[PDB]
């Protein structure tokens, strides 16, 4: 058998910025 | 058998910004 | 047998902004 | 047998903005 | 047998804005 | 049997910025 | 005393 | 005393 | 006393 | 007394 | 007294 | 005086997909 | 004086999809 | 004086889909 | 005086995908 | 008294 | 006087993917 | 006087992927 | 012969 | 012969 | 013969 | 013969 | 014969 | 004969 187990107990803050390109 | 288990117990804050491109 | 199990117990705040492009 | 189980017990706030493009 | 089970016990606030484009 | 186990108990802060290119 | 067998749903006892 | 067998739905006991 | 067998769902007892 | 056998889900007892 | 056998999920007892 | 001038003479194809999140 | 001038001479195809979330 | 001028000379095709959420 | 001038003469193809997160 | 056998998940007892 | 001039004469293909996170 | 001049005459292909994180 | 003075709009002559 | 002065609109001559 | 003075818009002559 | 003075816009002559 | 003075925009003559 | 004075933009003659 195959078992994928993910357990998260903490706060996560993710910020992603893509852009600001001048052509 | 195959078991995918996802467990999240914490606050998650995600911000994504795409754009601001001048052509 | 195959088992997909998703369990979320925490607050989630997601903000997505796409745009602001000048041509 | 195949079992998809989704369980959400927390508040979710999602904001999506698309637009603000000048041509 | 195949079982899709969705269970939501929390408040959900979704805001979507599309538009504000000048041509 | 094969077992993938991921356990996170700490706060995670990730910031990603891609862009700011002038052509 | 709560006994649950083959629980695929969400069970909430208070 | 709550006994549930083959529960695929949502059970809420208060 | 909480006894759970073959629990694939989410069980919340308070 | 909490006894869990073959628990693949999330169990929360408070 | 908490006894867990074959626990693949997340168990939280408080 | 202040002059904002935007001139677009080419075809623009924009595709945006937001979603497909399981909780 | 202040002058905002927008001029578009090309075809524009925009597709936006928001949704497909399971709770 | 203030002058907002918008001029569009090209075909525009916009498709927006919001929904398909299961709770 | 201040002059912002944007001139685009080429085809632009932008694809943005945000999502596919399992909690 | 906490007894855990074949624990592949995360167990948190407080 | 201040002059911002942007001139683009070439095809631009931008692809952005954000997501695919398991918690 | 101050003059910012950007001139692009070539094809640009940009691909950005952010994500695929397991917690 | 096309003469345009202070053109803020779009002028198309064919 | 097309002469336009202070054109803020769209002028189309064919 | 095309003469343009103070052109802030887009002029297209074909 | 194309003469342009103070051109801040886009001029296209074909 | 193309004469351009104080050209801040894009001029395309073909 | 192409004469350009104070060209800050892009000029393309073909």
């Amino acid at each position: 058998f195959l078992v994928h187990s993910s357990n998260n107990f903490g706060a996560i803050l993710s910020s992603t910025n893509v852009g600001s390109n001048t052509y």
